């Protein structure tokens, strides 16, 4: 298992330590996602100098509350944070 | 600084360890990217049962082998790989 594979597993692991808490073990409510993002990306968020980017991380987490967040939807948010984090390494 | 942030940091580091080697420090050749994927995702690849997912990870890489690939293209592959990683934590 490479360092890259350990990071992928690590990201899955973080999703799961939230998703297992309530409801279906493999999804999150939008409320739980929002808590996850606010805490687990707190620095990434502080350092992002274009707030469109913040808004984009949080887009739609205050409506369609009946619809749950699966890992696929989480991957999309990870992709956004991975761009933000790259960019920050060049600041 | 959070554990999640460290994984993002690490993935960026890995990319950089290949992108810096030649020419522009922030892009790599499709050929270099094939080397990265084949080595850094070695076990991920074996565990993938779906040949189509494997072809998707290597899509486009043998044609235009000297074409430059940037971090964003690398993000797309990370996403594919993350889906596979997830799928595989649930293997029985
Ligand atoms: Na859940
Ligand atoms: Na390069
Ligand atoms: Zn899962
Ligand atoms: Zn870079």
């Amino acid at each position: 298992s490479t360092k890259l594979e350990e990071h992928l597993e690590g990201i899955v692991n973080i999703f799961h330590q939230y998703s297992v808490r309530k409801g279906h073990f493999d999804t999150l409510s939008k409320g739980e996602l929002k808590q996850l993002l606010t805490k687990e990306l707190a620095n990434t968020i502080k350092n992002i100098k274009d707030k469109a980017v913040i808004d984009e991380i949080f887009q739609g987490l205050d409506a369609n509350q009946d619809e749950q967040v699966d890992f696929q939807e989480f991957i999309s948010l990870v992709a956004i944070a991975l761009k933000a984090a790259h960019y920050h390494t060049h600041k």
